[PDB]
């Protein structure tokens, strides 16, 4: 029997709905987000660290001349000085005092430690949600990995369930992100071979362990001018430490709706934005036939005390009478309240003290009991602590969010006003008989 | 414990700095246990809490 | 949760409160001033005899 809901996507709250199935008994359904994991579809652009300088060890050519060839590696870059006359410590390491050249060169390699320190760029193409639902309908509980597109149904014993899409395709990923050791940023990257020097990726390549590894680092090489042989370079400051020190906040701490962020695969979890609609296919052998189950003649509700919280700081008593004992559901059919118990053994006659939540001020909220209904309703007070540790469980509705004395209020001076209104349009309608009642 | 219904009756009562005060209290209770009871008036306290 | 009541600052006086956490049954409070010690601040002007 498939029966469909809009779930909140609240991870950790129970959602709970009382399935009608007339044939059958009322049953109990709580629906449940244990755990969502919401991941985005990525590839890697490239892998960026602090370069190393190799600068490698310089060519000196005494007595002829070096025409310098173009090379693979990164941002590779050298050119020919004359009249260089280079030495070490041995003394003069050439017989020409001119028509002497020195090639000096320079390339970058990952520093050996980016084989653990380093980031990679990761486009996201769409993020789909997995979620792991824990769900309950009668006594008999699942779990279950589902997704929330509409087409893809998972399953557990019995059960068949199929949800979604959610109410927004929110995700926290801006189109461009980088992860860190561990740690996630969502930053708009330079694409790959796009290097500008002194930012961000400033090298990069497909793989640490790649050899077409590029770069742009504004590497140059100044004339050697002292008696040393030597190549005096000078480059930006590697833009993977720049970007380090001046990163801001990673994604992990400013991600909205709450949700947590990790990698392997790049995942946001527990994640709270919007409504999943969900669709459950809950099979009858949960059920009982409705005259097989426990059915009261009469129930009444008291409801006392009762706090709008986003803990269950209301408490209502029932009073019932039932032609038999057993497990009766209970349920609260009004979309801003919501009990605890979701199931009580009845008794031929008796009463049972439920716990419940709302953010109504009022308590004017329908129960049920084994299908029954009784209309509750009690003036809610404000709840004693302003902070709690843990998330409210129903939306503010405006029609209830209104206290009945307020709604009231409310009512009493449109009433005013709108009767005023109709009284004076009926005025002018009856006077305007008037005269033609005469004539 | 919660009580369905509770009504009071007083018996003969002495207004005075002692417990000069009796009343009895009819209840239908869900569960027996011990409940907490209290005046909410300013104007009248109870001896049993 | 707090609960907060004013008390009268009477002593031996076994002042009672009803706590209303009511995400849990009613609580019976007795506040009890045992004794005071109003104390004034002072100090030593001079002894004499």
């Amino acid at each position: 029997f498939e029966h469909a809901t809009t779930v909140p996507n609240v991870p950790g709250i129970p959602y709970k709905a009382l399935v009608e199935r007339a044939g059958y008994a009322p049953l109990n359904l709580e629906i449940t987000v244990v755990s969502s994991e919401l991941t985005p579809s990525t590839n890697k652009e490239y892998v960026t660290c602090r370069f190393h300088t190799v600068i490698p060890s310089p060519q000196v050519k005494c007595c002829g001349s070096l025409e310098c060839k173009a090379s693979s590696k990164a941002d590779y870059t050298c050119r020919v000085f004359g009249g260089v006359y280079p030495f070490m410590w041995g003394g003069a390491q050439c017989f020409c005092d001119s028509e002497n050249t020195q090639l000096s060169e320079a390339y970058v390699e990952f520093a050996p430690d980016c084989t653990i320190d380093h980031a990679v760029a990761l486009k996201v193409h769409t993020a789909a949600l997995k979620v792991g639902l824990r769900i309950v309908y009668g006594n008999t509980t699942a779990h279950l990995d589902t997704f929330v597109n509409g087409v893809t149904p998972g399953s557990s014993r019995d059960l068949k369930v199929i949800a979604g899409p959610i109410s927004a395709a929110f995700s926290p990923f801006d189109h461009k992100v980088v992860i860190r050791k561990g740690l996630v940023y969502n930053y708009d990257f330079p694409e790959y071979g796009a290097m500008k020097p002194g930012a961000f990726g400033d090298i990069q390549a497909s793989s640490l362990d790649a050899t077409d590894i590029v770069a742009r680092t504004d590497i140059r090489l100044l004339k050697p001018s002292v008696k040393n042989i030597h190549v005096p370079y000078t480059q930006a400051v590697s833009g993977y430490e720049m970007w380090k020190n001046n990163s801001g906040r990673p994604l992990q701490e400013t991600a909205p709706f709450g949700c947590k962020i990790e990698v392997e695969p790049l995942r946001a979890s527990n994640c709270a934005y919007g409504h999943i609609p969900i669709s459950i296919d809950i099979p009858d052998a949960a059920f009982v036939r409705s005259s097989e189950s426990p059915t009261i003649l009469e129930v009444s509700c008291t409801v006392a005390d009762c706090i709008y919280s986003a803990d269950f700081g209301g408490s209502l008593t029932l009073q019932y009478k039932a032609d038999r004992e057993g497990h009766c559901p209970v349920h609260s059919h009004s979309t801003t309240a919501v009990l605890k118990e979701a199931t009580t053994h009845v008794t031929a006659v008796g009463s049972i003290t439920l716990h419940f939540s709302t953010s109504s001020p009022q308590a004017n909220f329908i129960v049920s009991l084994c299908g029954k209904k009784t209309t509750c309703n009690a003036e809610c007070k404000p709840p004693a602590d302003h902070i709690i540790g843990e998330p409210h469980k129903v939306d503010q509705e405006f029609q209830a969010a209104v206290s009945k004395t307020s709604w009231n209020w409310l009512l009493a001076l449109f009433g005013g006003a709108s009767s005023l209104i109709v009284v004076g349009l009926i005025v002018l309608v009856c006077s305007s008989m008037l005269i033609n009642t005469r004539r």
